[PDB]
């Protein structure tokens, strides 16, 4: 990305580490946990709230040397107090915007806030897991803040786990113990510290929501879905995915040897001796060679990332994903929970700085064939079939006669979220308590408050819903400001943070008690639904049909002759 937002960000950086020593007191406080001590500190926000701050809460012992690519082990218990006045690393990952490797293998930490450390009555905890591909993201407050939260009387904990190849490397030889998906794991352990830890800190943990966006919506949908979590939380929040969306896992035991090879390694392909090779490498340099894994024929294929959750080849004592996400759901213990779901209104707008530098990507909706389900389409996406597959998902989203990078982005809304939304509903309900899941659609938008994400797609000047552009209104970040209390972005703040509050309170999002939802009568999703009805967030509060819906089914028809791989 350009210099100009390069030297930005290094003031906005500037900024944000004056401005955090501003908003800090000298009232610090401790706190205790199963593993020791911690030393909090309570912190100030732009609106003038005040709330405990704990960063830097190991959940895991730190995955270096022998523990890389390893799944988690239960962190050391220490006696005395230790410091968390401070936040700790990020996970090894690319700084999209200095294009430098940044962050750390000493990555495995939780932060948590509340306004009050001895409430009148045992709050509801939430638990944020963030997106970012798997690649890349932060519990850090410069992206993370859960200054809009702790105005309200919660417990919010922002977890990290890691990412990349030092989270998702997957190896097919059981003997080495790397059977993938340590990043996941490292997100079991950390849930499995908040059920045991947030009373401590306020919470009821028999009242925990887990949410998530992007891959953090796949995240907790995992989260839901292993055996693992069985009964760790009561309701779960999926905004902008879920566990079935084609980005949100891949199939990569034999991309531990491309690594290696990018790296440098000199042998043969041998799950030992890559693992061997990829033990010793310095962490910077796996990471920042990731970007080249993906041959040329998967990028067609739209394989969105080289490491991710995975179907692990063995099963462990840990493992999390013994089978495919699909069929994962069959006994998912978290169909049975009170569920929301989202998407925002322009999704695929997201994809906007990827399509400025390969505009030829426009062409591929001539035909639509390299967007069929990978599933569905024959390698070489030559088939009769593949094409009528594909002509499907043109007739959707292809609306003058030469393709334009709306249509390109219109379909990549449906592809990523909205059609494996559906699926994951209509399969869900074969398979339920009758639990309730609710669907929102994030229809609001502004430019008097952003976040980075908007820098990294390109959207300065934009308009529209971008996927991620409602984080905005749920976390502060260094690109934000103190806004009027009279002003939209002010309102709809509150709005999301309190149906997101009501939701983990009792498990259903209405309350007459938020503005702007007096006339919402907001029904889940029944089974014997032709039509999924969503809140509509924009500057008004509205029940809508899915406009999306028509779309949907379009789709859903590619599966017409194969109807038990829908
Ligand atoms: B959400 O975590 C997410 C979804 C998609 Br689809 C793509 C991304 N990327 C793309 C490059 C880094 C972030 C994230």
């Amino acid at each position: 990305v350009s210099l100009m937002e390069k030297l930005k960000w290094k003031i906005k950086c500037i900024e944000n580490k004056f401005l955090n020593y501003r908003l800090t007191t000298n009232e610090t406080v401790v706190a205790e946990t199963e593993y020791g001590k911690v030393k909090g500190v309570k912190r100030l926000t732009v609106y003038d709230d005040s709330y405990y701050s704990f960063e830097g809460i190991p959940y895991a012992q730190p995955p270096v040397g022998e523990l890389r690519f390893k799944a988690p082990q239960r962190p050391t218990p220490w006696a005395g107090v230790r410091d968390c006045c401070n936040h700790k690393d990020k996970s090894v990952q690319v700084d999209f915007i200095t294009g430098k490797v940044c962050g750390s293998e000493d990555c495995l930490y939780l932060s948590v806030y509340t306004n009050n450390l001895n409430p009148e009555t045992k709050r509801p905890v939430l638990v944020y897991i963030h997106g970012g591909g798997f690649i890349i993201g932060e519990n850090h407050r410069d992206m993370y803040g859960p200054d809009y939260f702790i105005k309200k009387d919660v417990v919010l904990i922002n977890i990290q786990y890691r990412l990349g190849a030092l989270g998702f490397l997957s190896l097919n030889s059981e003997d080495l113990n790397v059977p993938g998906n340590a990043g996941l794991k490292d997100q079991v352990m950390a849930l499995r510290w908040i059920k045991n830890n947030c009373a401590n800190f306020g919470g009821n943990p028999d009242n925990i929501t887990v949410f998530g966006e992007s891959a953090g919506a796949a995240s907790t949908h995992y989260m839901m879905l292993t055996e693992q979590t069985r009964g760790l939380f009561h309701r779960g929040i999926l905004m902008s995915g879920n566990a079935i969306c084609p980005w949100a896992n891949t199939q990569c035991q034999h991309r531990a040897f491309t690594l290696a090879k990018l790296a440098g390694y000199k042998g043969e392909d041998n799950d030992k001796d890559v693992l061997e090779f990829l033990m010793k490498a310095k962490p910077q340099d796996l990471i920042k060679l990731e970007e080249k894994v993906l041959t040329l024929e998967e990028r067609t294929n739209k394989v969105m990332f080289p490491f991710g959750p995975t179907v692990e080849p063995y099963q462990t004592a840990d493992c999390v994903l013994p089978k495919h996400p699909r069929e994962m759901v069959k006994t998912a213990w978290g169909n049975s929970i009170p569920t929301m779901m989202g998407n925002t209104s322009y999704e695929g707008l997201f994809f906007t700085s990827i399509l400025k530098q390969m505009p030829m990507l426009v062409k591929e909706l001539e035909t639509c064939v390299n967007f069929v389900p990978s599933e569905l389409a024959d390698a070489e996406r030559t088939a009769p079939e593949t094409l009528e597959m594909g002509a499907k998902i043109k007739k959707a989203h292809v609306t003058g006669e030469t393709p334009t990078a709306d249509n390109f982005m219109d379909l990549c809304s449906h592809i990523y979220f909205w059609f494996p939304m559906h699926r994951l509903l209509q399969l869900r309900f074969n398979h339920t308590s009758g639990t309730p899941v609710y669907l929102y659609r994030f229809d609001f938008d502004s430019e008097d408050l952003i976040n980075p994400y908007r820098i990294m797609r390109s959207g300065r000047g934009v308009k529209g819903v971008s996927h991620a552009d409602e984080l905005t209104y749920f976390f502060w970040n260094q690109l934000a400001k103190r806004m009027p209390k009279e002003s939209r972005e002010y309102k709809t703040i509150e709005r999301m943070t309190g149906i997101w509050i009501q939701f983990a309170t009792t498990g259903n999002p209405y309350s007459n008690e938020i503005e702007g939802m007096e006339n919402v009568s907001w029904d889940p999703i029944e089974k014997s639904d032709e039509v999924y009805k969503c809140l509509n967030i924009s500057d008004e509060l509205k029940m809508i049909d899915v406009p999306e819906m028509d779309k949907i089914k379009q789709w859903e028809s590619m599966f017409e002759k194969h109807r038990d791989l829908f």
